[PDB]
């Protein structure tokens, strides 16, 4: 059993592709990182050893009120509003996002659903102003992400979990984007209130794609030489730039909508 | 289903044995209470709304150094000092004293091994000068939850899991009181220095008794009247003031240390 240090996850990322001042969004699938000395803290402390102060990590944080428990209307007095410094992350996205979340000095944005977990230099910017109605638009962690010219990390996670792709959905143009309408609480200067959001969706694929093709973009987009592979720990990983990602998705998209 | 809510589980609480100023410390097993409709938090919201801000809730907090890592000398440089504020919470705890160290306004205490999340009106109070060598002692979140006639709350939580009675141990003058001696890294304004900590035993018991020797005493201790057992959503559970349980654990220990 190969042990994983501090120290040790610092050099597998500068071995990915990784650098000073880099903003970089990880998804992650921490066990098959394997054993670590510290435990997970391990990997949040390299990589902001490897990217500086004035570097940014960012988790997807999203939340816990389960769809059915919203539209249930016995359920809605008890339902506690979204609080971006107490509503605990979603935990269908691991433990990753709930790390940074709970690390001292981190920062959440505003948007529920799409809110997003951030911590380093930037992560007052990054978290700012998200946009509440389609927060995987230019004005969310993602679209400032590209703006930056930050980094994606999948930390041994599956290849499809890739959020970012979500807001190349909402870039691209193609026909019959599926346009989505709920109602969940949130805090107006304290106080719960219930809203009316809309989004573009992001639990179900444009019709004729399958649940997972984010992964065949994502493999598609490493065959072409942009992005590198490497082991982090003793998970497979691999690292994307933000700006070229989403530029291949949108193309992708827009080429499949012109289609049939 | 039933299902719990923060004003389902305010009067569970209530029915126990919980009041306006109470200080408590909370040892849970979060999965039989069952399903809450926002989660596991509505039951630390529905507790601050029955002690009121004045009152405290506590979680046993630890945290996740393995004994087979300390003392390896090549894992020496890799193991982070014990941060009070940063330090996650050991997991044979379960998610409770996490749920509470990580909630806004929440406060941990120094002694590593012994360490107390809290959060209320007089979180500060018992988190303050948690003594780093016998941090189960008078020194420590448990002492002053006597001085404050606080309570503990087994939230459908195993009774051997009672840390409050590791400080009768302390308190009990009895035979042979194993004395344990280990080097932690602990941090020190911000900086790692390793550190020869001291304390009786606390993860073995003495050797006569068993190591699920809480549950009885407890038990026992339900005998006699005092405290009290009820439902918090569909967990039972078991409320006791802690003056009287450590003044009757020790009693307990000294009679039979005199045998
Ligand atoms: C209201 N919210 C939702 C809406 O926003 C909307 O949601 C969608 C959502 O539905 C979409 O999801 C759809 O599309 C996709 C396509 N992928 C799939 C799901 C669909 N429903 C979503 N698209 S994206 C999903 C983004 N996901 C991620 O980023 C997560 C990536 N990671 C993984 O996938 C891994 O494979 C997981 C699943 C996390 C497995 O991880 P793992 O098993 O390897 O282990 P962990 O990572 O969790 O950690 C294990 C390890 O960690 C350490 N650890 C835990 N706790 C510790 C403590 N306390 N202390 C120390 N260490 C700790 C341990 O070592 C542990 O190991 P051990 O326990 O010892 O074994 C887009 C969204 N918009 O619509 C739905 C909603 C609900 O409305
Ligand atoms: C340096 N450290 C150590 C030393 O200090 C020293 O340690 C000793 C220690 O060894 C002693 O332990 C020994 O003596 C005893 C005495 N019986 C037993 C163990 C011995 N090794 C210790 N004596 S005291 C132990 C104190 N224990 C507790 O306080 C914990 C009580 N709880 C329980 O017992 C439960 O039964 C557990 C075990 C927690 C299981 O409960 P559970 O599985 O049913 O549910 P959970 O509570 O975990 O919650 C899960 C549930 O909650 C919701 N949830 C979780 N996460 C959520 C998030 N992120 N969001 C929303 N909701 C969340 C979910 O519903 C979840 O359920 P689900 O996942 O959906 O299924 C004295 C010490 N000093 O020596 C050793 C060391 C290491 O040196
Ligand atoms: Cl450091
Ligand atoms: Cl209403
Ligand atoms: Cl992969």
């Amino acid at each position: 059993s190969r042990v994983s240090t501090r120290s040790s996850l610092a050099e597998d990322l500068r071995a990915i592709g990784l650098a000073d001042g880099d903003a970089v969004l990880v998804h992650a699938a921490l066990r098959k990182v394997g054993k670590i000395v510290g435990g997970p803290d391990d990997i949040l402390d390299a990589m902001r050893d490897v990217i500086g102060p004035a570097g940014t990590v960012l988790g997807y944080a999203d939340w816990q009120l389960e769809d059915e428990i919203r539209d249930d209307p016995a359920m809605r007095e008890h339902i506690p509003a979204f609080d971006p410094l107490r509503s605990r992350s979603i935990r269908d996205n691991g433990f990753w996002p709930e790390l940074i979340r709970t690390t001292p000095g981190a920062l959440r944005s505003a948007s529920p659903g799409a809110s997003m977990a951030a911590i380093g230099g930037e992560a007052e910017w990054f978290t700012a102003d998200h946009a509440l109605d389609y927060g995987y638009g230019p004005r969310s962690p993602l679209g400032k992400l590209v703006e930056a010219k930050g980094k994606v990390l999948m930390l041994g996670a599956p290849l499809d979990t890739m959020t970012l792709l979500a807001h190349a959905e909402h870039l691209a143009d193609f026909p019959n984007k599926r346009i989505l309408r709920y109602e969940a609480p949130i805090l107006v200067d304290g106080e719960k209130v219930w809203r009316w959001f809309e989004e573009f969706d992001t639990s179900d694929p444009p019709d004729g794609l399958a649940d997972d093709y984010f992964a065949g973009i994502v493999e598609e987009f490493l065959a072409t030489g942009r992005g590198k592979r490497g082991k982090i720990g003793e998970a497979s990983s691999v690292l994307v730039p933000a700006d070229e990602i989403v530029a291949f998705a949108v193309d992708w998209l827009e080429r499949w909508g012109r289609t049939a």
